[PDB]
């Protein structure tokens, strides 16, 4: 695992960018890049189920059978099986559509806000969370726009906002060099140089 960028976002919360495998990255909560059915058939989603255990897939199915599909911009929280985290926050990013860039961007923003609301207000005991570049793989969201949107939404959601949570670290994580590089560049553009 390798940390390529870090910066205090607020006096309490540090943002960092990592090259790592989310299946072995130890944090309190890992964010999955899910679809609306929580059918974990490819990408990060499949990797999490394969490493954490099929129970993650069962809990996901039961969630949707009870509460309905998870719309883009929304979350569902499950257990994490054998993974080195306490929960999986399944976040549904938009599928990229060239004809609706503005709507897609908004859905990605909303997904980040939903993650942050869970961590800050619903489970105030989360100290660390790791977040992927939602929608930028299988969902084809352009990588630079994706990473910039994520970092800016995190910034604007937290800077100058009193809260009551134990959150100390947000990790932006990929196992692919170009995505790590895009997160690093977005972080530097929005927050300044690593410190
Ligand atoms: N093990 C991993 N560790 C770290 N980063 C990872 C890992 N696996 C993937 N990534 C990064 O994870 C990021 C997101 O990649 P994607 O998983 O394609 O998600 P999406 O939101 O675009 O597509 C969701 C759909 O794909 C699935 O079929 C779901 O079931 C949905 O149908 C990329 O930056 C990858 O580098």
């Amino acid at each position: 695992s390798l940390q390529v960028f870090r910066k205090m976002l607020t006096p309490r919360i540090e943002l960092s960018v990592w090259k790592d495998d989310l299946t072995t990255h130890a944090v309190d909560a890992v964010v999955n890049a899910a679809n609306e059915d929580l059918l974990h058939g490819g990408g990060l989603a499949l990797a999490l189920v394969k490493a954490g255990g099929f129970e993650i897939q069962e809990e996901s199915k039961q969630f949707v059978a009870r509460y309905g599909k998870v719309s883009a911009g929304e979350i569902a929280v499950t257990g994490a099986g054998r993974l080195p985290c306490k929960q999986i926050i399944h976040a549904v990013g938009p599928r990229w559509m060239e004809w609706d860039k503005q709507g897609c961007t908004g859905k990605l923003q909303r997904a980040i806000v939903s993650i942050l609301n869970y961590v800050i207000y619903k489970n105030t005991h989360i100290k660390t969370v790791a977040i992927p570049a939602l929608s930028s793989g299988i969902f084809q969201f352009p990588l630079n726009l994706c990473t910039k949107t994520i970092v800016e939404t995190i910034r604007v959601s937290l800077q100058g906002k009193p809260m009551m949570s134990n959150l100390k670290e947000i990790h932006l994580v990929s196992n692919e060099d170009p995505t790590v590089a895009a997160f690093k560049a977005a972080s530097e553009f929005i927050l300044g140089k690593s410190e």
